[PDB]
DNA sequence: TATAACTTCGTATAGCATATGCTATACGAAGTTAT
DNA sequence: ATAACTTCGTATAGCATATGCTATACGAAGTTAT
DNA sequence: TATAACTTCGTATAGCATATGCTATACGAAGTTAT
DNA sequence: ATAACTTCGTATAGCATATGCTATACGAAGTTAT
């Protein structure tokens, strides 16, 4: 294949957006370790050798990344080879195996994949109790937002896609939100004031085209867009500082989850659901999984009761 | 290998009973529209080449159309071609890419299905009220028909359907309904016999349950030609006009989707609510009493105590 | 293809064992009618003419068989063409077309497929009333057979497939039967006494190895065999003759399920279930059955109740 | 093109840890007996001919092995095949053909899936008593591990790793069991403590839990071989020959079906008898529960008033 | 014997399961080391 | 003219699906200890 | 101004959905027939 | 010799799986009304 191959990589950033920004962040991402790699080498990045390959894997594992880490890049290789005509890496089993032999033995190790902090009930009613006396509009809106965070169980781009105009009420006074027909996501009585509260100390609702969630500058004045969100970066900081607010500064170890983040209301709250009693598939729709897996991880005497009598 | 696609076009024209006279107006609609496109921008309409379909589909987005009617535009296209030893266009690689980011772009944009306005209860009482105690030989029909549909949540296509015999009795005076079986409330029963008199479609039984009515006040009763579908909607819209002037109003379906709602407020089994009006995807019947207090979720319950 | 499809031909053939006798008895039948209907026609019935197979389509559909019989044709016809190399009929328009619209002419025409009668709880219970004061053997058996079918729901040749060494028994004396590592079928303590009686007026457990129903002559004597079994076509018997016995003969209109049949206790136990609120998924399973539609079509004032009142 | 197979081989030897020594030597195991029979009979074993498994297939069928294990063999057979450039045997219709008759002709012969016997709790009550009061250093140990086993629902090899430290303590005594965790209750807790002393590999924490007992009745702690799965598998057997003399005895699962079955009568949550042994196909669990009589099924439920 | 009670047989038509391998345990049994 | 539809064209929402088998349904004809 | 409170950016790593068409209804609106 | 294993070979039972994406995690660097 030749012009083909240099056309079939042609029709792919023409018509890029059929994928998520995210794919197209990650490609590049790999194609540059991948390079620099090839190059500290001396080798053909492009098209990529399955012995090539398979030590640019065994180089990523010594280099002590995660298996799932590793997996990515492999991954966009294959990506980056199929779309183009050529065969996959994968295809040889020089790639396959080696993955499956760096797979094995991580797990063999002991390397497992980390979790999130959960953020239950139990955490926001303390949230709550205490940012509830505030009148600063960065504490109103954190608080309305960590409610709506744990209620709902949407991802933190999720919320932040929200528009005022989303947002419908049922006939109990309740809010609704709307999350690309789509989903329909009611918010408790409790935490309906509370983004009742948000959204009457910034007035978003001045126009239904805009963002629910907007920065709030440090003179507690909101700056609400349409065209703009809060970066889920930023939703990543509501839910750091929070737990600052509470637990102070985190170890520096320098590893994930020793504070709050974008998964902790959903697997919080797919806690708290299975404490109560709630059936399984009724969490996993809710929290929008598609398996019982992820919903299990995050909930972890039988016999020592039969035993003991 | 022009007599092998020739072959195929006789082949679907030979057996057109394969598909719905529905089904082909689509098809015939969608060739009409993309012929046409390609007239006005000198493209090769037949066999549709990948990248003028692409160009084709960019073309629908801008028109404002949803996802699901671009897909039919391309679906029916990737019909015929299949339907005819050519590669449907789906099959390039182009067209997929833009099927798929024309989708996640729209989706991006605001898409939104449509959302048909509901007829509970509350709107058939004041209904009711309003031309309960009238003369007028349409809103008699007119009242016996809101009736049928919201205690049937039978589709209008089956409504027109209906003829004088399909009816059978069973409880203090109420009917049944033979279908494509129905039971109606005593209330309603009541309603659908005002309009079977006032009407004498029971001079025959072959005549359909409802039929034309002239200006003058006077049914035409008959067995031959049924109501169309559109007048039946029609009854829906103008019903609501006379209450709030001129998805906006009310439709075929609105009596459908009013009878899950009223039915789930007073709690009721969604499984059984699929009794309702045949249904499947347990999802649709959520997607009409999803706004509805009941279905506020666990969350909810588990927040409020 | 040549002497590749007389061999693809022989391979069937050969492991055939592969495939269940009614698929072969099926097979050979429809190339009866199929090379009979050639035969008629001067046409060459292997390998099969699309257009051929067509105008046969539409001869059977117009000798008035039902649609799932007329796809049972093709099917056995596309099964003889794949499996020795040619290709389908199904594979040219003229064929599938004709099939979806043979399809939705008999439907659209009101075409339904027909339904067994059901053989309920109701229905045991009289049939056990009147025959459980016999001490006639065939009696015995008849009724320890519809019990068994009953409780159980097991296809009738799932039970006349039944070996006494398939016989456990639980620690509330229970019976239990395993059908083929597969799966255990509970009796209840009344139904289990009916099969009791029956293994005590046989001697059938005189070799575990024997086949639990077998043959009963005139003279009222069992005919065990650990060889042979009771004809599915005589477990329908029993089903037959017990509805005669209650109802009388069948009306001369020929058609079928005028009289219990194999489905019966199936199709019957699947509503008592229901009536009863059993699970739909659990019906299922014990149906053996792996869709919801077939359990619901044996199932069948809402809106009637919310408007009087 | 026998260059292209040949770096295949080398590829799978040079990462070999792609997969388990156990799946090797199940592999080597297959391609041994494979490559013998080819021998015996005149075949070339690589590459297989199609016609030439069929044969071997139906020769494993009169062995008189189960279809699990004759599918094993086809399915190693098929696994280096594709591993070098190399059809697989299962792709040949031949082969596929007798692979499916070998089943059904095996189901119909009388195919049952092996049956494990139980050690429920009636059995470790027994064994308790009869060895409760010994002090035969290795009955102390076979005891403690008949504990751990019925309580934890622990596989073997998992028992055989465990070491010194992987125990933590919780409640009025009893540890807890930190894996790759587990509470014991207080009468089991009570008994790993006399093996501990009396075998002293608490001496050093990395010495793992159990170890072996030479005739002498003394143990030999250690901390870098551990008890082989099958000798706690001899534990399993040898007390069952000790109650009933010489799947008929126990084996390295017996407690774990005994356990989920116990729980069974007690009536469990059948997902809460997944937490015992880390389980999956719902079925399997009822693969051990099923003659119980809370399984009885709803139709002896309904039968029975 | 005549006959119940089947079995077998052919055409019509209804009711289903859609996987395969990697890795663990099974269990007789040859191999090994310290009593 | 105009009420009251019907027929049109095209938008878009709501329902099951396809094979490839394997098994029952039942009248009739053949079989065997009585 | 210094600065809160972000936004953007790149590498690491966790969490999922896997369809498409046939046929019905939608709804403005041109076409038709009897008042 | 023999108890008590360990190592072997091969039978057979019990557990999840593979892609192809798309999204969060978080330190750090760049940006803007205060």
């Amino acid at each position: 294949t030749s012009d083909e191959v240099r056309k079939n990589l042609m029709d792919m950033f023409r018509d890029r957006q059929a994928f998520s920004e995210h794919t197209w962040k990650m490609l590049l991402s790999v194609c540059r370790s991948w390079a620099a790699w090839c190059k500290l080498n001396n080798r053909k990045w492009f098209p990529a050798e399955p012995e090539d390959v398979r030590d640019y894997l065994l180089y990523l594992q010594a280099r002590g990344l995660a298996v799932k880490t590793i997996q990515q890049h492999l991954g966009q290789l294959n990506m980056l080879h199929r779309r183009s005509g050529l065969p996959r890496p994968s295809d040889s089993n020089a790639v396959s195996l080696v993955m499956r032999r760096i797979r094995k033995e991580n797990v063999d190790a002991g390397e497992r994949a980390k979790q999130a902090l959960a953020f239950e009930r139990t955490d926001f009613d303390q949230v709550r109790s205490l940012m509830e006396n505030s009148d600063r509009c960065q504490d109103i809106r954190n608080l309305a937002f960590l409610g709506i965070a744990y209620n709902t169980l949407l991802r933190i781009a999720e919320i932040a896609r929200i528009r005022v105009k989303d947002i419908s009420r049922t006939d109990g006074g309740r809010m609704l939100i709307h999350i690309g027909a789509g989903v329909e996501k009611a918010l408790s009585l409790g935490v309906t004031k509370l983004v009742e509260r948000w959204i009457s100390v910034s007035g978003v609702a001045d126009d239904p085209n805009n963002y629910l969630f907007c920065r709030v500058r440090k003179n507690g004045v909101a700056a609400p867009s349409a065209t703009s969100q809060l970066s889920t970066r930023a939703l990543e900081g509501i839910f750091e500082a929070t737990h600052r607010l509470i637990y102070g500064a985190k170890d520096d170890s320098g590893q994930r989850y020793l504070a709050w983040s974008g998964h902790s209301a959903r697997v919080g709250a797919a806690r708290d659901m299975a404490r109560a009693g709630v059936s399984i598939p009724e969490i996993m729709q809710a929290g929008g999984w598609t398996n019982v897996n992820i919903v299990m991880n995050y909930i972890r005497g039988a016999m020592v009761r039969l035993l003991e009598d």
